[PDB]
DNA sequence: CCGACGACAGATAATTTGTCACTGTACAGTAGAATATAGATGCGCATCTATATAGATGCAAATTGAGTGGCCTTATTAAATGACTTCTCAACCAGTCA
């Protein structure tokens, strides 16, 4: 038996806007779990690997949201704040990147996938769709694991130079 | 002159050989045979041995069939096929017309 331990996982604190997709990618690298497996663990079954791919087709409930804070230890309410706010139409086709910023803070912020969102206020440049070199299109943000583009190995914070 | 010894010759009993008469003795059924022992050799019967096990057992892979566990897009409209549920199913009197 263990001599005084408290149960325990690698918990991880969200960054200031990152998207819910990105977030649950970092806690199952953080802890080496599959995205069956963390649905699993949390006991919503096979629902986080459409959270990850953005198919918010029937929206994460609240039930849902808070068997997920069980695990990761976010309460619910922050978790809401990864998602879309009510009514606020995003697209989940074309991954987007502001690459500028993700000097200052490496996630993908869920505002970039708003349809009402074309440029970067931060910075004041046009949101990149694809890899601005070899034209890919970026992986979905839970895969977001080396921080660089998965075909022609350039950093997403050399992007950058390339874009608007 | 007397005594002792050798040469030569002569005579003689002992020795050997032969002949002759009287005699003690074997021929008479008879010693190969009996009776111990040691020492070597051979046939028979028992008393071990050394080999030869096949059956039983323990064990260790080599699958082999039978499990169990883990991983997965979703909401509207329209047409098609196959089904279910509900509803309905008066009859003669009163006003024209050729």
């Amino acid at each position: 038996e263990a001599p005084d331990v408290k149960p325990w996982l690698f918990l991880i604190k969200p960054y200031e806007g990152e998207s819910l997709s990105h977030f649950l990618g970092r806690f199952r690298r953080a802890n080496h779990l599959s995205a069956s497996g963390l649905g699993t663990l949390a006991g919503i079954g096979a629902i986080v690997a459409r959270w990850e791919r953005f198919h918010f087709n029937p929206r994460p409930s609240q039930q849902e949201l808070e068997a997920i804070a069980s695990v990761v230890e976010v309460d619910a309410q922050r978790l809401a704040q990864m998602l879309p706010p009510a009514g606020v139409g995003m697209q989940h086709e074309p991954i987007r990147l502001c690459g500028a910023c993700y000097a200052e803070s490496p996630c993908h912020r869920i505002e970039w996938q708003y349809k009402s969102v074309w440029k970067c206020d931060r910075h004041q440049l046009k949101i990149l769709a694809k890899c601005p070199n070899c034209q890919a299109p970026f992986k979905m943000p839970a895969l977001w694991e080396d921080g660089c583009c998965h075909r022609c190995r350039m950093p997403f914070a050399e992007m950058a130079k390339l874009q608007k």
